[PDB]
């Protein structure tokens, strides 16, 4: 069960023996493969042992290989459906959702959706009285609000949404 007759998109079970700053080693028994750690997960992995511990087996993928055949590239997060491929059929454009910031910038504020999806609204749509306002003076970091869908770059893996979307118009008393 390794390169032997292993083929890119394939699932098999190795032995993580191996952790480094950079990546991890899974034994196929009898050659290693190099676990990138930006594929341990669809998040932002900062260490192999946050997912997965010396002398563990789990299911890895094959993504990628070597040269010819000698080593490979696995996988531990394409052994399941990632949730931004889905997230146009989930909530597209137009839909209400409600969010948190999570982070806050000079340029707009970031808005968390869900475990492993974060959105950014625009300083231009998140208030109605300014286009480049301060997003301190519309929310802050740790503050529930809702959202709405602008667009959604799952290749870029980056989402926008509105928060004027939710806000209440002016001309109204």
């Amino acid at each position: 069960g390794a390169m032997e007759t292993l083929q890119e998109g394939s699932e098999v079970k190795g032995i993580v023996k191996n952790l480094t700053d950079y990546g991890a080693f899974v034994d196929l028994g009898g050659v290693d493969g190099l676990l990138h750690i930006t594929d341990m997960a669809w998040k932002r992995v900062k260490h192999p042992s946050e997912i997965v511990n010396v002398g563990d087996e789990i299911l890895v993928k094959v993504l990628k290989f070597d040269r010819d055949r000698t080593r490979v590239s696995l996988g531990l997060k394409q052994l399941g459906e990632d949730p931004w491929v889905a997230i146009a059929k989930r909530y597209p454009e137009g839909h209400k959702l409600s969010g948190r910031v999570t982070n806050l910038t000079d340029y707009g504020c970031f808005v968390e959706i869900e475990e492993g999806v974060e959105g950014l609204v625009h300083v231009s749509e998140m208030d109605w009285t300014n286009k480049n306002i301060h997003p301190s003076k519309v929310v802050n970091v740790g503050d529930e609000v809702e959202v709405m869908v602008l667009e959604i770059d799952e290749e870029r893996r980056r989402i926008s949404l509105g928060l004027k979307q939710c806000k209440a118009n002016p001309w109204q008393s």
